[PDB]
């Protein structure tokens, strides 16, 4: 007693947006450093029945039966992901049923230090998440600065961590946790000085990889897992999978911690896993551990450092004045033009970047800078080669924002007017539709 | 630079248990209340790219841009939602975000009152949720008991809320918020009387309406929607969505909640939203809201109906004697056998069901009952005849669970010894196969 009739037959209209939406992102050029575009088999497990299970608890200790092939994928899910992230089993542990990174976070951090717990983390306009404690005077924007109690720290005016400003914190404030790893920060952490501050403090250490858990993963950046409590990552951005989560524990260092994370995603926080979500995390986590993807990550740098490199021939600065990684953040502050000036500009000619604020910002409105990444486009193949053009196509949507403030003004509703019709845009637009479109698409 | 290959290639390991899973769904006999079948156009929406996107907010006020299809497919399922449960879009928001049940209702709690937040919930072992509040000495089982304060209700012995003891908890615990709908209760909820006890306290009016979501917008069941300011419900079970959460606000009754229900699911729990989960809600939200779908609903009905009938004609015991819904709780006291016993075996025989309190259970270790549903056979075309043979095939589970409890003994180590290789249960479960295969399958 149910319609078998496909997408299309079934809700014609939902359909013509789908296929919108395809032809869109084809047609794009993605600079968002967190997107990805993941690939047929793991939609294939994204689609799959598996989803209709209800699996409440973990393997072996189900509280439905029937749980029996649900429950060998949960346990190769697990194996792949301590495998993929040189692990061993005997001394670390994984969750693989939170349902997203933010979800991930908090489950874990409630975990370590439960309600009106103490915690340290990197604020949002010097590059850290929102579940890293963050808050406003106006108000406790993140869950986690409100059933937490927490301490925001600053990068330097250079953009760097500044462990100096750290430590001071962490003796002071006297923290149970204190979170590394970011959204925004286009260097490589130093994990270790992290470990040290803890220990002095008697802190958890809490990485969070999501960024760049790919680069951790294949050991072209510094290891986490050698010094942290607790890791955590997303599966859809660099790493190429399903939107799901994945939390890590140091059962060596903290015995009893498994049963705490355990029960802090179930049940205390989630009830049915998703199992759809479980598969697809599996079946990227294979191609994670192979020397292919580990060439792919490989790729994802080099294009990163080539267009940093690009930008600043054409006289952008870049905040550090470079990367270690997948993502740029471009400071904006010498054009006298907003990030999300610029933001508007790219959409207009199919480019996409998020605004980003920058060490000098003192708000999360008007934010001078953008953030730019290269894994979505280096998954469509583009190479070292290809990034002077998108440097040189970023550079004329830098000026022709500036044209048009010229034109229109400061204000972001006056300067909106100018961009529709702009001939300028619509053959920037037309040139990246045209190479955008030619690129291989999963 | 990516493999193409399809999953079978790529993946054949994860295949084969995929295969496997879905060969025993179709072999089996799923009496799982909270279960369901998804169509293929549901599951194709779960495979489809819009998962590629990120895209914090709600719609026109996205962080990022290249959201303009995301956008739409987002007011389609809020649009789609609100006509479905027969509400005005000027009188009544809803919110598509949450990634499930859980998650919604924490979410949904946390809007209304806040950390350290005094909410009152059926219990757990009366048949209430886990995101109800639910504690226990031992420990706070949920976030919902641990970051918020709860107070919670059983019913009477035969199985119903009892609003006398509501009233009573009310006026001395002084909640402000006091949730109703319920995880696992056979008969309809007065919401009118609900809406009366929170009036004479101040408190607000939460439904949690995720097992009996058909009927309240087919119009079958009472209304919450007349009384409540808060509805949540899961898309997953009778609702036959993916697996994801709808939370719905009463705005005449509470202006400014849209922006402390909005604001609770982001930034303060979740992060970017899952589009192929918002797509695939859209689809269902269609089929919700024809007159075939009321039909399938309608069935699901008649179906527990006569299943409640025939299990009663064969001298079983029913939780409140009947059901005036989807599902049925056996009572199994006068059989001396746990639910736990008869789980087991009914899973030796392919029937999916799960283990459940009764009124006269202390502990939830060692529950005296099983819980039984419809909606998973409705799907696979069962009619009103079909239910005599599962009434059957559940009876003979019993006396064989009666007959190796005997020979083996009560404690479940030693009952389960008497499973493997047992002449009747291969008997009973290639009879249960043989059926059960049959079937249409989604
Ligand atoms: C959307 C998002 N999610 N997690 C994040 C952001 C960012 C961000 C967040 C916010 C923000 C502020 C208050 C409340 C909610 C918010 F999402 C504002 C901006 C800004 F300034 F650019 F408008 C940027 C960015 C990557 C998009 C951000 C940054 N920078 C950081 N670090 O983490
Ligand atoms: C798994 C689940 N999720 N939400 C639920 C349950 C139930 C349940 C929950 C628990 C439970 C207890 C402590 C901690 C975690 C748990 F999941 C124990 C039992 C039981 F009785 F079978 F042991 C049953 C049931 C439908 C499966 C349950 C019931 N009854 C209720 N009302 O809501
Ligand atoms: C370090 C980090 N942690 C957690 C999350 C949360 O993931 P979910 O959105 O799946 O909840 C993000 C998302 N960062 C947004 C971006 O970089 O674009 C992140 O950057
Ligand atoms: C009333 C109610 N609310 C929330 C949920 C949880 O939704 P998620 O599992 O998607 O978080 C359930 C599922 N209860 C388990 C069952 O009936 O089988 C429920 O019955
Ligand atoms: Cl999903």
């Amino acid at each position: 007693m149910f319609n078998n009739e496909p997408l299309e037959q079934i809700d014609k209209e939902l359909h013509d947006i789908l296929a919108d939406e395809e032809k869109r992102q084809r047609e794009t050029i993605n600079l968002i450093a967190s997107e990805n575009l993941t690939n047929g088999a793991v939609r294939e497990c994204l689609g799959n029945r598996v989803s209709n299970k209800y699996s409440e608890g973990y393997p072996k200790k189900r509280y439905y039966g029937g749980n029996d092939f649900i429950d060998k994928i949960e346990e190769l899910c697990q194996k792949r992901a301590l495998e993929a992230f040189n692990v061993s089993d005997e001394e670390w542990g994984v969750n693989v049923q939170p349902l997203s990174g933010s979800a991930a976070n908090v489950q874990a951090l409630y975990a370590l230090v439960g309600v009106k717990g103490k915690i340290m983390g990197m604020h949002l306009c010097s590059g850290g998440h929102l579940t890293h404690g963050f808050f406003d005077e106006k108000k406790k924007v993140s869950i986690t600065s409100d059933m937490f109690e927490s301490k925001l720290y600053k990068c330097n005016s250079q953009g760097y961590v500044d462990l100096d400003a750290v430590r001071e914190m962490a003796l002071s404030f006297k923290p149970k946790v204190i979170i590394c790893g970011y959204t925004s920060y286009p260097r490589d952490i130093d994990y270790q000085q992290f470990r040290q501050i803890c220990d002095e403090v008697n802190a958890y250490l809490f990485a969070d990889i999501s960024h760049i858990s790919s680069f951790v993963a294949c050991n072209i950046l510094n290891n986490p897992f050698l010094h942290a409590d607790v890791v955590t990552t997303t599966t859809h951005k660099i790493l190429r999978g399903p939107r799901s989560a994945l939390i890590f524990f140091n059962k060596k260092r903290n015995p009893g911690i498994e049963q705490k994370i355990n029960s802090a995603v179930f049940p205390s926080f989630q009830g049915g896993p998703h199992n759809n979500k479980i598969a697809a995390v599996a079946c990227q986590l294979k191609e994670v551990h192979s020397p292919a993807f580990k060439e792919y990550t490989q790729q994802v740098l080099l294009n990163s450092k080539a267009l940093a490199k690009a930008l600043i021939s054409k006289q952008i600065d870049l905040v550090t004045n470079g990367t270690d990684n997948h993502l740029i953040v471009v400071d904006l502050r010498k054009f006298s033009i907003t990030g999300s000036k610029l933001q508007e500009t790219c959409n207009a000619i199919n480019v996409s970047l998020n605004k980003n604020t920058i060490p000098s910002d003192v708000d999360c409105v008007s934010p001078s800078g953008v953030r730019i990444g290269t894994p979505a486009m280096t998954t469509r193949g583009a190479k070292e080669k290809d990034m002077e053009f998108i440097a040189d196509v970023l550079a004329r949507a830098i000026k022709i924002t500036v044209d048009l403030q010229e034109q229109y003004g400061k204000k972001l509703v006056d300067f909106k007017k100018g961009l529709p019709g702009n001939a300028q845009l619509q053959q920037l637009k037309q040139e990246v539709v045209t190479w955008a479109g030619a690129l291989p698409f999963p």
